């Protein structure tokens, strides 16, 4: 009902991952996330359910073809009402997800996915009928299912009320966690920890952050607009250590 | 066989998305990838025990115990044998998972992967047992399964023999550190839009050339970050200064 989603993919099983587990199972529960699957292989024409076709100007692999998706597609698009939809095409030739676009994402209210497969989907339709495309990393899978569930997943945690700073919330890493024992094989958990004191361990694992941001993703600060007291806290850490 | 892979996460059964479909059901099917999972709840102290406790210094959420973690680590680098195992934490403070990682990856003999819940693992985990952080992008999910998945589908798709003829990793988007060009299928016109004439009569070396312009225009367009770290030669510059001109 809070956001309404749509997959188009040739294995909707696969969407099993988000549906039985997690946030994204427990935001389909408490009515925020409506979840449902169009299967390709359902609008064809051909007794064995063809989805791919060879592509024109040769190649290796298989292309998705146009009819199929056309198919699942309009389905999907009846099946969001009223809904102001947005179509996506999961692809690595797309926007690059990142936690701000999680955000915009996340203000929609219906989305209907597109899982490609083999070596894409038909240029034209991707014209005739995409709104955008996103990609989940500078990498290749063999389809957008992953995809689709990331973005569902990174999406729904952003669901009032599906929970129950993140590390790219504030362009900031997340600070180190530490559990019981107290002392695990002579290691043990950092005192600020032990002590109570909340400004204590605010101070220390907002400084944890800043330092583990600047040590692995320094480029995450150069978009920051840090301010006086993570500019000690930062110096402290660095100066402080081997 | 040609790759082991140990997951560790409460949650194994999730795992059936990719046992059970596409290229890595195949690959195991195949005997190129062996793929196990292993719950760290199975190796608490006690059944009373969760594999979670409260966090030290408070604040919102749970923390995953070292003692089930490393049970679990330690079965799993046992059923391994005597394959290099490399231990890998998904986690989005790692490295940033890119097409030349998964080559990386694809050599390794074993991976034993740790799927995080909750808040996170405790550090003294990734201290003593971790040989890796990787992520899967700038963003947060609520579980290592998904990322698991990704980086295990990425590596399978370069297993030699694991694609077959549904697609090609010696032609994708990274690879040469440019976009892949669109992709055109039957039939020859569709909704008033035809498929570009080079590649319904064009010779190789046409289709070659388009190809190459449309993977340069594409990466000029969506990606140019990827144009400041991959240099061009003159007939790349001469195929993307006429894409550009001849955009509209
Ligand atoms: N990194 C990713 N980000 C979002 N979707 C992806 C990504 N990798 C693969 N896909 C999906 O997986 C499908 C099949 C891919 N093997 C085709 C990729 C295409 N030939 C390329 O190199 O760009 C694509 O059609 C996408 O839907
Ligand atoms: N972008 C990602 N790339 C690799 N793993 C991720 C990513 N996002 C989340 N995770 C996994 O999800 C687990 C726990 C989540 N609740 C993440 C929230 C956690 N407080 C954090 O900011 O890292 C982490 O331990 C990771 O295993």
């Amino acid at each position: 009902s809070m956001l309404w989603v749509g997959v188009v993919s040739i294995f909707p099983e696969m969407f099993r991952a988000i549906s039985d587990y997690g946030i994204t199972s427990r935001a389909v529960k408490q009515g925020l996330l409506t979840l449902t699957c169009w299967n390709p292989r359902v609008y064809t024409e051909d007794r064995h359910q063809t989805v791919d076709d060879r592509p024109f100007g040769g190649g290796p692999g298989m292309v998705m073809k146009i009819k199929p998706l056309e198919g699942a597609l309009a389905d999907a698009r009846q099946a969001a009402g009223g809904r102001k939809a947005k179509v996506i095409y999961l692809s690595p030739q797309g926007r690059q997800l990142t936690q701000a676009g999680v955000r915009e994402l996340a203000e929609e209210e219906a989305l209907i996915l597109i899982a490609g497969r083999y070596e894409g989907i038909d240029e034209r339709f991707i014209e005739e009928h995409v709104d955008e495309e996103w990609s989940i990393g500078d990498y290749v899978l063999s389809g957008g299912e992953l995809p689709a569930m990331v973005l569902v997943d990174a999406v729904t945690r952003l669901l009032p009320g599906a929970l129950g700073e993140d590390s790219f919330t504030d362009g900031l890493l997340d600070c180190p966690h530490y559990t019981r024992p107290e002392v695990y094989a002579d290691k043990r958990v950092p005192e600020v920890l032990l002590s109570g004191n909340h400004e204590h361990i605010r101070r220390w694992r907002l400084q944890q952050a800043l330092g583990r941001t600047w040590e692995r993703r320094a480029d995450l600060l150069d978009s920051r607009s840090l301010s006086g007291e993570e500019q000690k806290l930062l110096a402290e850490y660095i100066r402080q250590r081997d």
